[PDB]
C-alpha cells in the first residue's frame, strides 16, 4: 500500500489552510477527488459534450457512450446483475426518495410498519416519515447497544406481519458500525418483505456485492466515493424496480405522451426524468475505477489500520470518549471531550489545519439515544495516513489543555 | 460590436473536428457547450476548494459554502428575483417542475380541478401535472397555438375558469421557438387568484428574464442549456408560494428537528434541497451566467435574432422544406422537415458533413401531433453560432435532399 503515491493523485491534499498543512478528516461528509476524476470531468465538457438521448450526431453519440459506460462501471462496482438495475440520481437522498415515493407510497398504508435502525441518517428516515405523516404508517427503530454493536436478534424481534419494508444502513455514518445486511435480507425475504440498504458510507468503506447481499435496493452517493457532486445511484432488483410507479415525471421516462394520457418507460429510464447528471456520471465512473485500481481490499486493510491506530492514540487522551466501538467498524470516529463543546474543539483544531466536523451529522435520534446533542467526527479515507492520526491526536490533546 | 469570433475562442470544443470534418453544433436546445471559465470554475472547485456545504466550521467547508451561496446570488441577480431565499437548486428543470407539482399541486389540486397548459409544453411540463390527473382526478387543459406557431392571449383567456387551480406554461417553445406573453398571462391568472408556473428552460437561454416584472409564482430553468454544468437546475418561487408548499424530497438539510416520533421542516429554500446538493455544478452555473452577462443579454438577443432571420431566408429557399413555427419574435430554434424524407435520415446524413441537429419528438409529442407529424429535425442556435454555420446547415440540407430524392 503506497499511500504517498496515492496522495500524489489528489491535488488538494498538498494545499495549505491558515498557512498550515491540510489534514482533511471530514471524508464522511464529502471526499476529495483524484486527478483522473477531474480530468474526466474536464475532458467531457471540453471535448465530448452533448445531451444523451443517443442522438444521431457525433457528440451526442460520444456522450451517450461515455454515460452508458459509467452505468456499466457502477454495475461492476456493485456487482449488480444488469446495467438496467442501475438508476442515476442527484444524490443518495434522492435515490431513497425514489423508492419511498415509487414503492412505499402505493404499497404502505395505515398501520403498516417501516423498520429502520436507530443509526439512520436523516435521508433514510424523512422519506419514510412522509408515509407515516401522509398515510398513517408507523416507523419502528431497531436499537444498538452502548458499544455501538448491532444485534440481529433485536432486528428479528421487531419484524411482524405488519412490516412492509425494511430500510437500514450498511455502515453508520457516526459509529462506523457495519450492519449484517445479508443476514437481515435473509430474515426479511423469508417473510416477503423488501429491504432497502443505505450504502452512502458502506460503498466507500466496504466491498459491496448486491447479489450476495440480496437486497432489493442499494443506494450510494458519488461525492463520498471520491467522485463528482451532483450524482447518486439507486440499485434495484429488476422485479422491484418494475413494480414501482414513476417518481419524477417528464422527458425521457415516457413511452407515449398525448393530451389525454401518458404511458411510461421501463426501468431504469422510468426513473430518470429529464437531462441526467451526464458529466457527473462520467466523473463517477472514473472515481470508481480509481478505487478499483488501488484495490478494494487493500483499501479496507489500510482503513482498518487507521481505525485501530486512531482508537489506540485517542484512547490515550484523558477525557475523551468514542461513540461506537464495534470490532468490524469503518474508519469513522465520533468523539467528545468531557466538558468541552464539539464546536469549540472543531473550530480550534481547524486552526492547526485539522478538518473534522461537529454537530448532528444528520443523525439526531442516534445522538439523543446516546445522550448528546453534538459530537466531533473524524472520518478517514484511502489517502489518509497514520501521521494524520497523530496530528489529530496532538491537536485534540492541545485543545483539551486550551479549554481546560 | 458583437465579436462572435472572439466569443467562439472561449469555447474549446468548437474548434474540434468530427468525422475529420469541421464541427457545426446546432443542437443547443438539447444542451449547450461550455465556455472555458465554466470549466475552469468546476476544475478549481474540485482541485482546490472542495468540501460539503452545511457551512462547516473548517476552512474548506467554509470556502465551498461561500462559493455555493455566491452562485445562489448570481442566479438571483440573473433572474432579478427579490431575494436569494426564492432560489432553489435542483438536479434539472424537470425536477424543479416536479417540486412544484408534488409540493403545491398535489395538496391543492383535486377531482375536477383544472390545470391549464399550452400545446407547446415539453414533456417535463406535462407529466408532473398528469400525475395529479391520474392519481387525484384533475383535468388537463391545453391552450392552442395557430398554424404559424403564434400564441393568442384571447385563446388562453377563454380556457380560464372557476375550476382552474394552476397554470403551467412555457416561456419559449423548444420546437417552434414561439415566445409566450407571460406577463399578460400572469396578470389574467392572478386576477382570478390562480398561480402560474413558467417553464423557462429555453426562455432563460434566449431572452432577458425579470421574474418580478413577469410576476410569475414560479420560474424554472436548466443549467446545461445556459452554457453551464450538467446536474444543475433552478426553481424560482415567490417566497409566499414556496412557503405554502409541503416538502418534496425528504432528508438531511431540509429538516429542523428529527425525532423517532416526528419530523419538522426547514423553511424555503432549504426545505426543498434534500441531501448534498450539486455543489460544484451550482458554482459552475454561476460562472456560466456571468459569462452571459459579460457578453450582454441584449447583444445576444440581437445576434440570435439575426441568425434566426438569416436561417429562415436561407432554408426558405430550399424547395421541399417546411419550417414549423414562424412567430415574428421567436427564438432561434428552427424545427423543419423535408417532404418525403425521414428526419432520422436527414440528421444522420448531415452529421457526416459535420452538422449536428436533432431528429425526433423533442420531448413534445402532443405538439407534433397537433402539427401533423411524428418527427422533425431541429437546428437550435446559440450565442457562439454564426451565419457561416447557417450556410453550412443550408448547403448540407440541400445535399441531403438530392441524396434521398
Ligand atoms: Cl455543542
Ligand atoms: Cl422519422
Amino acid at each position: 500500500y503506497d499511500v504517498e503515491a496515492i496522495r500524489r493523485d489528489f491535488p488538494i491534499l498538498s494545499r495549505q489552510v491558515h498557512g498550515k498543512t491540510l489534514v482533511y478528516l471530514d471524508n464522511g461528509a464529502s471526499a476529495q477527488k483524484p486527478q483522473s476524476v477531474i480530468d474526466a470531468v474536464t475532458h467531457a465538457y471540453a471535448n465530448e459534450y452533448a445531451n444523451v438521448h443517443r442522438g444521431l450526431h457525433f457528440l451526442s453519440n460520444a456522450a451517450t457512450d461515455a454515460y452508458e459506460k459509467s452505468r456499466e462501471t457502477v454495475r461492476r462496482f456493485l456487482n449488480a446483475g444488469s446495467v438496467d438495475e442501475i438508476v442515476f440520481t442527484k444524490n443518495a437522498t434522492e435515490a431513497i426518495n425514489t423508492v419511498a415515493y415509487g414503492y412505499g407510497m402505493p404499497f404502505i398504508g395505515e398501520g403498516d410498519e417501516i423498520l429502520l435502525s436507530i443509526m439512520e441518517h436523516h435521508s433514510n428516515i424523512v422519506p419514510w416519515h412522509f408515509i407515516r405523516e401522509r398515510q398513517g404508517a408507523k416507523l419502528v427503530f431497531t436499537p444498538v447497544d452502548d458499544n455501538g454493536v448491532f444485534h440481529i436478534e433485536e432486528f428479528e424481534k421487531r419484524l411482524s406481519e405488519r412490516t412492509k419494508l425494511v430500510a437500514i444502513t450498511h455502515m453508520s455514518n457516526t459509529l462506523g458500525t457495519v450492519v449484517p445486511i445479508k443476514k437481515i435480507v435473509e430474515l426479511a425475504h423469508a417473510r416477503g418483505i423488501p429491504v432497502l440498504v443505505d450504502g452512502s458510507q458502506g460503498a466507500v468503506h466496504l466491498p459491496v456485492d448486491v447479489q450476495d447481499l440480496g437486497c432489493d435496493w442499494y443506494v450510494f452517493t458519488g461525492h463520498k466515493v471520491y467522485g463528482p457532486s451532483g450524482i447518486g445511484v439507486l440499485y434495484g432488483r429488476a422485479q422491484m424496480l418494475e413494480k414501482m410507479r414513476p417518481f419524477q415525471g417528464g422527458g425521457e421516462m415516457i413511452e407515449e405522451v398525448t393530451e389525454e394520457n401518458v404511458t411510461y418507460n421501463h426501468p431504469p429510464h422510468r426513473f430518470e426524468a429529464g437531462t441526467p447528471p451526464i458529466v457527473q456520471a462520467i466523473g463517477l465512473g472514473a472515481a470508481l475505477e480509481y478505487m478499483e485500481k488501488i484495490g478494494r481490499h487493500a483499501i479496507l486493510a489500510h482503513e482498518a489500520d487507521l481505525r485501530d491506530y486512531a482508537h489506540e492514540r485517542l484512547g490515550r487522551i484523558n477525557s475523551l470518549r468514542i461513540f461506537g466501538n464495534a470490532p468490524d467498524k469503518g474508519a469513522i470516529i465520533s468523539f467528545a471531550l468531557e466538558g468541552i463543546h464539539a464546536h469549540d474543539v472543531s473550530m480550534v483544531i481547524d486552526r492547526a489545519g485539522v478538518a473534522v466536523r461537529a454537530g448532528t451529522h444528520c443523525a439526531q435520534p442516534l445522538l439523543k439515544r446516546f445522550g448528546v446533542t453534538s459530537t466531533c467526527r473524524a472520518s478517514f479515507a484511502l489517502y489518509n495516513t497514520r501521521a494524520e492520526v497523530d496530528a489529530l491526536a496532538e491537536a485534540l490533546e492541545k485543545a483539551r489543555k486550551f479549554f481546560g
